[PDB]
């Protein structure tokens, strides 16, 4: 029965997505996507940027760790981990064969697996970097630090896809069909937005109902959220060993320049995504399974 | 109340997307594309392709002319003629503060601009191919040839953006409202395929339900049918200037590899795709008009 | 016997590179290398762009030209008039074959011939640009903005090369012999700094040692610097006709912010970089009729 | 005073590179390619191709093995301890400040580490390509193939830099100082070949002059020499875990269609190459370690 509680969330999210994003904002966007080796912002830094002097020393605070082989390591053991739970835990029929079916190419589902692979490859390094800020701000704690193997500071495996930004389908570029998928997808996750990864695969709308309406029965369920506290522990344990010291409390929000009220609702924020993290890892491990 | 007519079309088309072309159509559709300056294979070309001895050879015998400084400028003139055309018929409202009140931020109307961009440099140079094709075969004449201004054999400017393919969400990609969108299309242009312009069009759905919702009401009024005798007539103008004589006639088809059957079949098809070119001219030309 | 007349440059010519350029500046360059529709910001654009607050005003004012019908054909016609005039007035032998000889494949003299392209196709635009920026300060006159025919100012040819920028070996990248052949082109060109051009070329060593050593001897003979004075001519005349008028002169260089010594020296520099033009619309037109 | 014996080769090496490769041929470049996700062959795998049904059959049953956890960590590994081992082993002065008063802008020095990094990354995977396809004709044996950890079946990482193809200046394109510093490069090194890494330091001659200069006296010290037969002995390490097996042996060469006298020529070639990729894995972490 091990099982992940969504938090309360009073707060108003407001993420500044990166075709609306200034000239200062877009730079620490693109600090960030070089240096993970992502070639999309997500929504969960997108939203954090809303606390933008936060977000710019929590970034400058995390940055170090995130260069390194360690945290390279971290992240794609967290990625190995969620292929591990899902295919012991859920029976995966492909589906290569339902979409020749359908009318797509072999070309065409090339394209698709490598928009699976981005997000797959993505989401362990902004789950950790979720977790650093939350229970930074949570706890005031001073993470990491320990000089240990000397081999965990190197720099990161260093190749790297960062342009173009994935195609995605924003809300707004939805018609009827699709937002009715956005909704379903918003009240089955219990979340307000949804996320970059569904966006991207919404280009090629006939696959993500497909894909959605085969992930959907298994949210919830109880090897799902076992298997979801199981990615969560490992990224409050990667956030445990990281390489340089992070510490960003509530006391370094306020140098940092937000109000005590602002450094609330912020933590709600961030709870939320973080929240959210850990079940996409999930999520997109599932979809790329039935890819294959 | 001048008009040019729907032909008859018992014949059924069988395009090659570039997601399927074999190695040896993606040669000629690289040289195709290269060669024209565009970033896509037209549905025309592609359903010629289906044809492809006579697509072969049909492609080697314009080819020279394509590449002509004089064939940039009838094209060019005839992308200037339409935006002469529909700005005169047409009160076309500008549209881009709804875009903006429906959410699209400056950069995507930007991209959206650019894609319009692509088509509406494109569209005349497929029109005038198709041109020469279908009446090639009907006539059995060779056209053009003549010297005449030697700067008319000149290399054609050269610039041209080749890649990447423009993201098109094909009619299998297609969800819930966006094929009745497309229903909507094939219809009301009496078209069995949905052209790429609009498949491009397709990535923003919200973008391209009030596009083409502002596009319809246009279609077969005089002043449009009027216009598109005008662009029609104009390609059959840069026919007979053609710097490098062009034929392919039936006997050509014969010779080429075909059937008298197939041939019959490839006139049908043609004629069917030429009739649609000076339609989608006048069409981008109005979405690019409301896009300013 | 008829020649341009080299000015008078004591002034140091201080170009900003598109790699030192700062986010302002890169803005500024953007839009430039969008609305000329080429990849790459000219040395030209370099060096006005010093006196920035000037270089910001002058693009300003002639940008609403540059967007035109008018001036994609007045430019286009002027790369059609230099391959008139040396195909007319030089007998130029081709070069591929010994390319090849050299080890140079298909696909690599392709390559070749595609970054002529790009030079072949912008640097006319530079040219009436810097003729334009020149005579406004030279004369303190409006230039253009008859109403004449409605054509003129619709929309330029839509479509454009701007990414990527051409790899381009600076001089600071040279080793030894190539610093010795950008010794002998500033001499025989007369010229303090090396173009864009001939740096693009230079990614390959050995056809630049090529195609300069054949260019060379035709310098400075009569029937190039007639020619050479006739380009000059049609830029003077793509001057008067431009849609939009435009007026820059030594009032409104102090209005931007420049000194009255600052506006001697800028004149001094549009006015080397202006001749200049002239002649490198010429040089690359035998470069690539030696590559055909 | 440990150290790998230089093989005697006899042979011709006759590397297919990108830019001659065929159309069949450059799809099984693009394979390799996408597999190892680098956006470059390497000469190694250039001049197997000479041999090509042999190539083609040796890529089919290695690729199950590359596509593995267990490659990717394997060949990342290599990567760790040649950094470890020229880190302890030499004090390298940084080069960057030297850059910087030669010219180097922050953004080209940046571009210069962002291709050291490719090589960085890549190399150990043609490493341990090269050292499968010298053992397996050597020996005769079957390598790797054992069930152990489940995990290293699984999915590598799943992000690649592909495209574009590296800027590399080839030996026909080098000019007269070039030229001398490959020759330098070759005698020093004792290969009749320039490698890919250079060729791409090259697009900055200058820089290329530098990071050498500092390299070379390293070469054959005893400490690089030690570190390269650890290097070496890895590869040879990472071909007994292989998680499927591999065995391609000379009579696997003959079934594919190679004669006797191939065999012993392909044995030399392959040789030679497996001899270079532990040294140039050393040399491209000193010129990175130089730029820091």
């Amino acid at each position: 029965h091990l099982q992940l509680p969504r938090p309360v969330c009073e707060a108003i999210i407001r993420p500044v997505p990166e075709h609306r994003a200034d000239q200062e904002l877009s730079e620490i966007y693109r600090d960030l996507k070089a240096t993970f080796g992502v070639p999309w912002v997500g929504v969960i830094t997108q939203a954090v940027a809303y606390y933008r002097p936060f977000f710019a020393e929590a970034w400058r605070r995390f940055a170090p760790s995130a260069k390194t082989h360690f945290f390279e390591r971290a992240s794609d053991d967290i990625r190995i981990r969620s292929w591990e739970l899902m295919g012991q835990s859920f029976v995966i029929e492909g589906q290569t064969d339902r979409l020749r079916e359908m009318g797509y190419s072999v070309r065409e589902i090339g394209q698709i697996r490598a928009v699976l692979d981005i997000f797959d490859y993505g989401n362990p390094k902004y789950l950790i970097f979720a977790t650093a800020i939350k229970e930074g701000l949570l706890s005031g704690r001073t993470f990491g630090g320990a000089a240990g193997d000397a081999r965990c500071h190197f720099p990161r495996s260093p190749i790297c896809q960062i342009d173009p930004i994935p195609v995605m389908v924003e809300e707004h570029h939805a018609g009827g069909t699709l937002s009715q998928v956005y909704a379903d997808i918003k009240q089955t996750l219990q979340l307000p937005f949804i996320n970059s990864d569904y966006k991207a695969m919404a280009r090629w709308p006939s696959y993500l109902e497909q894909a959605w309406g085969a992930l959907k029965p298994c949210i919830d369920t109880p090897a799902y959220q076992a298997g979801r506290f199981d990615i969560n522990a490992r990224a409050l344990a990667a956030l445990d060993a990281l390489p340089t010291a992070y510490r960003m409390s509530r006391d370094d929000a306020l140098q940092a320049g937000l109000s005590e009220a602002q450094t609330d609702e912020l933590i709600q924020v961030i709870s939320l995504f973080q929240w959210m993290l850990s079940g996409i890892v999930l999520n997109v491990t599932h979809f790329k399974q039935q890819a294959l």
